[PDB]
C-alpha cells in the first residue's frame, strides 16, 4: 500500500458513493467527489450526465476509450480527504477517436487535457476497471474494422449494404422487374444473333451487320445486369468483404467483381449508343465497305477511353436496388460528365443524321411529285389546244405550256427541254399570224417528243420511288424507335441528376439520425419507377433492334441449317 504523490491528487471533502456502478463495471473504492464533474454538483445529477454520455454507446472505437474516462470525472475515487486527478494519457485517449464530441457539441472546460486538472505520470484506480460493454452499431449501420469503411466519424461503424432508404420487399419487386426484362432481352437478342451467325455469308453485310453488333452490345450487357441472379452474387458485386456498400472502386484488398460488372455494363451501354449513331450515319449515306475501319475504331476504342477513365479516378460505386455496379452513385457529378454527357452527343449527332435523312427522303419525293404535276400541265394544254377553234385560245394555250417547261426545267435533261420549248415557239409565231391549222399540227410534233424521251425520265423517276418500299424506310423505323428510347434514358439519368443534390442530404440526414436513440423519418428518395422506365427504356431497344431478324427470310435459314 504506497502513499499517491501530491500533484496526482486534489484536496476535496470525500463523501460516499451512492451507486456501486459506473457505466456496468463495480468501483472497489468507496468515496467520491462532485467538484471534477464541471456541470454535476450533486451525484444524482452525475449519474444524470454519465446517463446523457452513455448515449455514445454506439461508435465503439470512441465508447472503448471515453467509459474510464467518464468515470474518472464523474464517479472518481476519494480517500483521506482527496480526490484522484486522472492522467493525462488516460485523457489523450480520447481526443482521436471522440472526435465526434469535439464536432457535435465540443468539449468542456473541464474534459479538455491540460496538464491542470489532467497530471502526468498518475497511476488512476480505473485503469484497473475492465469495461466489456463495446461493439455497438445501430442500423443502417453495420460494425466493421475496416478504416475505409467507417461512415463519417463514427469509427466502427459502417453503411449497410442494403440502401436504408427502400425497403426489403421493394428490393424484390425490382429485383423481378430486372430478372424479367433482362431474360427476354437476352433470349431475343441472342436469337438475333444465333440468326446472323448462321447467314454470315449474306449478313456480314451493310446495313444489316451494324444491326448484328448493335444486338451483341445489348446482349453483353444483358449478361452484366443479369449476373445478380447468381446465388449470393448480389452481395458479391455490390457488398464489400466486411459488409459495407461498395464505394469509390477499384479499391485496395477488394474483389474485382463490382469493376467486372461495371466495365461490363457501362462499356456495352456505351458502345450500343455509338453503333446507333453509326446506324443512323448509314441512313444518311444511303440515299460504306472502305469505312467499316473507321466504323469499328470509333466503337469500341471512345467507350475503352471512357471507361479506363471512370477506373482511374475511381468512382464505381454499387446499388442494392440496381444489383450492379456503376459511375456516380455517390458523387453524381461523375455520373453526369460520364452518362448524361455521352448520351446528351448521341442525342445531338445521332438525332442531326435522323433530320438530315428525312430531309433527303421529302426532297427526292417532292421532284417526282413537281415533274408529274408539270407532265400533266403539258398533256392537259395539249389537249386544250386540239379542242381550240380560235387562234387567241391556241396562243393562251402555248404560254401556259412555255412556263410550265421552264418550271419543270429547273444537260441530258436540258437538251431534251430545249426541243421541246422550242417546238413551241415555232408553234408560237403560227397563232400570233392567225394560223390555227399550222399551230394545232405543230402541237401534235411535241407530243412525239414526250412519248418518247421526256417519257423515260419521268419513267425512271417514278422507278426510284419504289426502290424506297422496304430495306430504305425499315432502317429509317429502326432509327427513329432506337432514336425515342434514347431520348427516354436521357430524361430518367437527367431526372435523377437534378434531384441528386436534395436526395444526398436526405440519405445523410436519415444514416445519422438513426446513429443514436434510447422517430426518424425519411425527406425524400429516388422513383423507382422512373427507374423502372429508364430499364424499360434500355431493355427496350435490345428487343426492338431484335426484331431486325423478324421476317419470313430468316424462317427458311433455320430451316435449312435443321437439315445440316
Ligand atoms: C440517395 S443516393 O445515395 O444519393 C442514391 C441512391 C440510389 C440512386 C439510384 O438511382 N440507384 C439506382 C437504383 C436502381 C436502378 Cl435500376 C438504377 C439504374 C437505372 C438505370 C441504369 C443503371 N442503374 C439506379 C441514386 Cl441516383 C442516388
Ligand atoms: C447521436 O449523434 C447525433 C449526430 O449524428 C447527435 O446529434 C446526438 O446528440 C448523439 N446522441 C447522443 C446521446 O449523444
Amino acid at each position: 500500500p504506497p502513499p499517491p504523490l501530491s500533484h496526482c491528487g486534489r484536496a476535496a471533502p470525500c463523501e460516499p458513493l451512492r451507486y456501486n456502478v459506473c457505466l456496468g463495471s463495480v468501483l472497489p473504492y468507496g468515496a467520491t467527489s462532485t467538484l471534477l464533474a464541471g456541470d454535476s454538483d450533486s451525484q444524482e445529477e452525475a449519474h444524470g450526465k454519465l446517463v446523457l454520455w452513455s448515449g455514445l454507446r454506439n461508435a465503439p472505437r470512441c465508447w472503448a476509450v471515453i467509459q474510464p474516462l467518464l468515470c474518472a470525472v464523474y464517479m472518481p475515487k476519494c480517500e483521506n480527504d482527496r480526490v484522484e486527478l486522472p492522467s493525462r494519457t488516460l485523457c489523450q485517449a480520447t481526443r482521436g477517436p471522440c472526435a465526434i464530441v469535439e464536432r457535435e457539441r465540443g468539449w468542456p472546460d473541464f474534459l479538455r487535457c491540460t496538464p491542470d486538472r489532467f497530471p502526468e505520470g498518475c497511476t488512476n484506480e480505473v485503469q484497473n476497471i475492465k469495461f466489456n460493454s463495446s461493439g455497438q452499431c445501430e442500423v443502417p449501420l453495420v460494425r466493421t474494422d475496416n478504416p475505409k469503411s467507417w461512415y463519417e466519424d463514427v469509427e466502427g461503424c459502417g453503411i449497410q449494404c442494403q440502401n436504408p432508404l427502400f425497403t426489403e420487399a421493394e428490393h424484390q419487386d425490382m429485383h423481378s422487374y430486372i430478372a424479367a426484362f433482362g431474360a427476354v432481352t437476352g433470349l431475343c437478342t441472342l436469337f438475333t444473333l444465333a440468326t446472323f451467325v448462321a447467314d454470315w455469308r449474306n449478313s456480314n453485310r451493310y446495313p444489316a451487320v451494324i444491326l448484328f453488333y448493335v444486338n451483341a452490345c445489348f446482349f453483353v450487357g444483358s449478361i452484366g445486369w443479369l449476373a445478380q441472379f447468381m446465388d449470393g452474387a448480389r452481395r458479391e458485386i455490390v457488398c464489400r468483404a466486411d459488409g459495407t456498400m461498395r464505394l469509390g472502386e477499384p479499391t485496395s484488398n477488394e474483389t474485382l467483381s463490382c469493376v467486372i460488372i461495371f466495365v461490363i455494363v457501362y462499356y456495352a451501354l456505351m458502345a450500343g449508343f455509338v453503333w446507333f449513331v453509326v446506324l443512323t450515319y448509314a441512313w444518311h449515306t444511303s440515299f460504306l465497305s472502305g469505312k467499316t475501319s473507321y466504323f469499328h475504331l470509333l466503337t469500341w476504342s471512345l467507350p475503352f477511353v471512357l471507361t479506363v477513365a471512370i477506373l482511374a479516378v475511381a468512382q464505381v460505386d454499387g446499388d442494392s436496388v440496381s444489383g450492379i455496379c456503376f459511375v456516380g452513385y455517390k458523387n453524381y457529378r461523375y455520373r453526369a460528365g460520364f452518362v448524361l454527357a455521352p448520351i446528351g452527343l448521341v442525342l445531338i449527332v445521332g438525332g442531326y443524321f435522323l433530320i438530315r435523312g428525312v430531309m433527303t427522303l421529302f426532297s427526292a419525293r417532292r421532284q417526282l411529285a413537281d415533274l408529274e404535276d408539270n407532265w400533266e400541265t403539258l398533256n392537259d394544254n395539249l389537249k386544250v389546244i386540239e379542242k381550240a377553234d380560235n387562234a387567241a385560245q391556241v396562243k393562251d394555250a402555248l404560254t401556259k405550256m412555255r412556263a410550265a417547261a421552264l418550271d419543270a426545267q429547273k444537260k441530258d435533261f436540258r437538251h431534251g427541254f430545249d426541243i421541246l420549248v422550242g417546238q413551241i415557239d415555232d408553234a408560237l409565231k403560227l397563232a400570233n399570224e392567225g394560223k390555227v391549222k399550222e399551230a394545232q399540227a405543230a402541237a401534235e410534233q411535241l407530243k412525239t417528243t414526250r412519248n418518247a424521251y421526256i417519257q423515260k425520265y419521268l419513267e425512271r423517276a417514278r422507278s426510284t420511288l419504289s426502290k424506297i418500299n422496304e430495306t430504305m424506310l425499315r432502317l429509317g423505323i429502326f432509327g427513329f424507335l432506337a432514336f425515342g428510347f434514347v431520348l427516354i434514358t436521357f430524361s430518367c439519368h437527367f431526372y435523377d441528376f437534378f434531384n441528386q443534390a436534395e436526395w444526398e442530404r436526405s440519405f445523410r440526414d436519415y444514416v445519422l439520425c438513426q446513429a443514436n436513440v434510447t422517430d426518424c423519418e425519411i425527406k425524400n428518395r429516388p422513383s423507382l419507377l422512373v427507374e423502372k422506365i429508364n430499364l424499360f427504356a434500355m431493355f427496350g431497344t435490345g428487343i426492338a433492334m431484335s426484331t431486325w431478324v423478324w421476317t419470313k427470310a430468316t424462317l427458311l435459314i433455320w430451316r435449312r441449317t435443321w437439315c445440316r
